[PDB]
């Protein structure tokens, strides 16, 4: 019932996921195994999320009672900002193999196209915004290039199935596919009525470039680490054009946000926190939105942006 | 006097420039011999401009005539699309040493981060759009780095002195100071305030590299082409915050928005088509604006951009 879409690397990808950011260190476990049971087989972790390890038990736990086989299940993982430098991207990758207690990962993504100074893991932990030196943000001479020949080198060995890209603009994923041999199979972006970015989307797609959907529900993720933009912005749950459209198909809206990004062939990984939203999260795809509300739905875009660099460090990656 | 901008290189560039783009082939010489009179010393020229054998003409006579020596004029050149592969690097930059008859260009900047298949000199010159199969467009997988590469050498070579970037976006740009080792001494950009991308200055500035204003009068240009946007856009000379400033200091629309640029430490180079505003575009600092004329400004940013290549063949540059 959910469908799985091609990826450029010949492997499939379900079009559907569960998100792992800010899922609790104590229950990510229980919660995996759940989805898991709630019939989810593709989970977006990354190494920042620091819960890979319980990723790793939940999915266990399920393969050791016969529920799945290791084979069924997709592993999706990023390779955080301070492991760009090609010495370290291996490293990275087995910390991420180790705490998910696999052999490979279906999916390795650059998580940002920036470059923190190297910290060895034994110092911390995951690292998130540390570059070694108190609070300074420190970076590190590593081209993008480099470190996607060290992910090139890593599906030869088998470690990594498909590998892509996270956070890159048009400008810039145009380049590296000047230069990648095994090409990006996936364009992970942050994709919702407030900032469609519609010829990003659209370059990729024709590109043969997957995408995949974070904060399909736009600021209420960042609306629970009480950041003060989202906050300001009025919910897409709320709103006039999407309780419309959902009113229309007797639909959620969530459901509705869901599937705008869904009927267009972009992958989404929604964050399920409530049994109920488990359900909910993977059973959208029962209607079909028309040309008239994809049009209405167009209205809402304003290039608003909830995940920028430019917040952490005045970090130019998407000016 | 023309104030002088430091570059990260070391030399100096006149803060005011001479704009080449549009500079009919048959008067190109003795306009810049004219603005060599009038004061101009930076020319800002482009192979994709296809006058640089006449702009080489006007300098060669100021210089012959004994009104300037080379040392005095700051030439500035553009490296055109079908030119990224590196081995096609030094024979497009000689072709336009040749051409402006001198042995080095000032500043040397990669016109777009777009790589247009090879198209030899003698098949056609300059190539514009053309690729070499009709009609079609074909790039070339090269990536921006292996581009600015060859251009360093051509620096150590001694046959440019400075070198750039133009039409590149933040993360581009911050990709390359990745790579580079020779940093990117300009960034020449579409500057005006309906595109104002103060991030993307903010951070450039940061990093030492000096920006270059192009289109400093916005859509003007652009009409001047008969293009659909620009022709629905409101002129910038007629706008009520530009006319009401210019009013309040007695001065032309031109002059303002050339100050905006200019007392924010940016260069320009306007192209001046009559000898009343070759004088005036090159004495306008003499009034400088507020705080609040600032922000009236500001409020004209909605980011409308004239010279997109996704108008050309949707290419992503700017998405
Ligand atoms: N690569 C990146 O930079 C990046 C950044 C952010 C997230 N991601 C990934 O993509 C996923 C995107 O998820 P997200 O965390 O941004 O948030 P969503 O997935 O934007 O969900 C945000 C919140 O809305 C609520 N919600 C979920 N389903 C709902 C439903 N049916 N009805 C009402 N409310 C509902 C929940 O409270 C949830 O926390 C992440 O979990 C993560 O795996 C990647
Ligand atoms: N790197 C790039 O992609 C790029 C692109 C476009 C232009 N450029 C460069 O920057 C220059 C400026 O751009 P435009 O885009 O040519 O220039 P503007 O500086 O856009 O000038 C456009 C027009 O405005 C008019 N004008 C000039 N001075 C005036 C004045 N004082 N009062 C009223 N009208 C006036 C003229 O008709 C002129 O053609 C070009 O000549 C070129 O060298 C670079």
């Amino acid at each position: 019932s959910i469908p799985d879409i091609k990826l450029s690397s010949g492997h499939l990808m379900p079009s559907i996921g569960f998100g792992c950011w800010k899922l609790a260190n104590a229950t990510a476990g229980e919660q995996v195994y759940q989805a898991i049971k709630a019939g989810y087989r593709l989970f977006d972790g990354a190494e920042d999320y620091g819960n890979e390890k319980e990723v790793g038990d939940g999915v266990k736990r399920a393969i050791d009672e016969g529920l799945v086989k290791r084979e069924e299940i997709f592993l999706t993982s990023k390779l955080w900002n301070n492991y760009h430098d090609p010495k370290n991207v291996e490293t990275a990758l087995n910390k991420t193999l180790a705490d998910l207690k696999v052999d490979y990962v279906d999916l390795f993504l650059i998580h940002f196209p920036i470059a923190f100074k190297f910290v060895p893991i034994e110092e911390k932990y995951p690292p998130g915004f540390y570059c070694g030196d108190g609070n300074n943000f420190v970076y590190e001479d590593v081209p993008i290039l480099e470190t996607w020949k060290a992910l090139e080198k890593l599906v030869a060995a088998g470690k990594i199935k498909s590998i892509g890209v996270s956070n890159f603009p048009g400008a810039l994923l145009l380049d590296l596919l000047r230069g990648a041999t095994i090409k990006p199979a996936v364009l992970q972006v942050e994709h919702h009525p407030y900032l469609q970015q519609p010829k990003l989307i659209e370059f990729a797609q024709k590109a043969g470039v997957t995408i995949t959907a974070y904060s399909s529900f736009g600021p209420q993720s960042f609306v629970e680490m009480n950041q003060g933009r989202a906050l300001n912005t009025p919910t897409l749950f709320a709103h006039d054009t999407i309780k419309a459209i959902a009113a229309k198909y007797n639909k959620t809206p969530a459901e509705v946000l869901l599937r705008w990004a869904a009927q267009r062939g972009i992958a989404v990984i929604p964050r399920s926190d409530l049994p109920e939203r488990l359900v909910q999260n993977r059973s959208f795809n029962t209607f079909d939105l028309t040309k008239e509300d994809f049009e209405e739905i167009a209205k809402l875009d304003i290039g608003l942006r909830f995940n920028d660099p430019w917040d952490w460090d005045n970090i130019p990656i998407f000016v």
